[PDB]
């Protein structure tokens, strides 16, 4: 495709064994993941499944603003920060920032995608792409702002928006 | 070399903070109570001024270390961030620093005592000291960090401290 | 999926830069030359058209996985005076636009009468684009100067003289 | 009241040790000092004695906004740093300075001056004391002198036979 990029469950998959391959090459296996939420909260339960990473914790930030931290003391710990997409690198920014004053052992990052203009390049990522990315976790956001996006079962979205909208 | 307030002079301390808020006309959304040193000037202040709203920040300071925020969104929101004492004043930066990426619409600061040499000095403050203070709700932290420290109460807190140091796992 | 100049592409971007300049009526009392990468690109603006002095600035924008910080640093600026001066700022790509933006910052500070930009090329996803430029590229650039760097750091690199290259890499590990 | 606060020695060096002592009792001594030149330049050569801080490195500066005309020093990543100046009265230096050094990505940037007017815009990290008059300092009084000649410093006698040694040669 030309604009878009609507990456399958499948292709979702793929990145995070991505990931979590790269993750053991370097021999980094997290202690704790903080997932971004909350487009980094697919990505870090798959990659949890994949690895048997128990800890899971979680950030609430919207961009870029922080409007809670759901984690307990994070010292002396190997933490990941996980996300969906790495766009203009500010929400990596303010996430690694605000992580760094909990005194980790070590912060490491990863998106699944990566935009070339990026401020932040994740520690690991499987794609840049310089497409807009359609995630299957957000598309029926994108089809809300734009219906023409060639995503499946639009017409079953559609149907069930209009039903909303009339409440 | 020390000073040893008593529960009166902290009241007062309160008053001249909760009269200067007054004052200036910064009556706070949110008080933001830096644990565990400024519990006690939080839940007063809130007491006096009958702020409903207290969330907290465990910090621990050769550097500020934050476990954990206990905040939900504080955004568009008045915050005081409220502790004992600033001394070097590392503990009030961290903290204005992580809450103003919460987007609140302000954040001032409060402290019932200031060192002179602090580099943060808070928008609220009750009194300058350049004693070590000793508050009445870390006078026993004091007694056990140091060899000889004159508090009230001391030889009943040797006896129970003896007795726990016995009995500890 | 690189774009890699020759050295005959570089002189005429440096042609291209010098001709708009010319056409600008902007000629520069002092280039800004942006270490590393804007070194050469400066020595040959310099020798066109004829500008004499030519000052450093040693800056970096970490974008590495594992060397990774969301601004330029600087680490030295080699200069005396700037004040009253019509400064031109060069660099060889400008990608985020970052390091032009925060060399133009800090030249500005010197009271320059007027500091205006270059890069021979352009990202299209540069924040601002340079006052001048040679041309608008979105594939990554292997620059004469610094190929043997992308050889080192990225996999199937096609250059000449990576053969050359490679037999003195050996080398350098037996005594490294 | 006086005109002008005309320090001696003796208060520059109180100054020196009430910085040096803030520093200590704050938790930040420096890495590196940053001396704005040139009224920065005697203090920090006294903060670094005190302190027995080896590394000085320097920025010139003046001050409609401040211009700087050269930055001495190598990298500062990861380093605490001091700015040191004689004065804070608009405060537009340390800000400026401050903001150049913040561009090199030091661990940390704190400003210092011995002196600071209260309608400053920056207020230093670390002062000595406030004043709202004109100073005049040992390495800047002839200077004044030669605004004035009337200014009430010592040794201006011997001063005004050089000076007008210096006005006939030129
Ligand atoms: O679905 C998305 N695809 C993208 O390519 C993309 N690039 C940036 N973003 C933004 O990331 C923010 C996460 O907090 C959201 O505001 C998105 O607009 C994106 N969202
Ligand atoms: O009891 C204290 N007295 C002080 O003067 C003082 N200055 C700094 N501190 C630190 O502040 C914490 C409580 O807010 C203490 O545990 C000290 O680390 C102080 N604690
Ligand atoms: O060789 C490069 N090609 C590029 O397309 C490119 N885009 C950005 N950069 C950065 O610019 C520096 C040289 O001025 C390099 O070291 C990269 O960090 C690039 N380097
Ligand atoms: O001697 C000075 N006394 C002042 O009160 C004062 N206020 C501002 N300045 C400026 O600071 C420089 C020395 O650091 C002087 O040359 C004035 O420009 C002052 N200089």
């Amino acid at each position: 495709m030309v604009e878009y990029h609507i990456p399958s469950w499948d292709e979702i998959e793929d990145a995070v064994f991505s990931i979590g391959e790269a993750l053991v090459k370097s021999n980094y296996i997290p202690d704790v993941l903080i997932a971004v939420l909350t487009g980094g909260i697919i990505p870090a339960k798959l990659l949890s499944d994949l690895l048997d990473l128990k800890v899971i914790r979680y950030i609430d930030i919207k961009f870029p603003v922080i409007r809670s931290v759901y984690t307990d003391s994070l010292e002396g710990k190997k933490v990941l920060v996980v996300d969906d997409v790495a766009d203009t690198g500010e929400t990596l920014e303010a996430v690694s920032n605000v992580i760094t004053m909990f005194n980790p052992a070590k912060v490491m990052t990863a998106a699944l995608y990566l935009k070339p203009w990026s401020k932040r390049i994740p520690d690991f990522y499987y794609k840049q792409i310089d497409k807009w990315i359609i995630f299957p976790w957000d598309k029926w956001d994108v089809v809300r702002e734009n219906s023409n996006v060639p995503v499946d079962k639009k017409e079953r979205f559609l149907n069930l928006y209009n039903q909303l909208l009339k409440i």
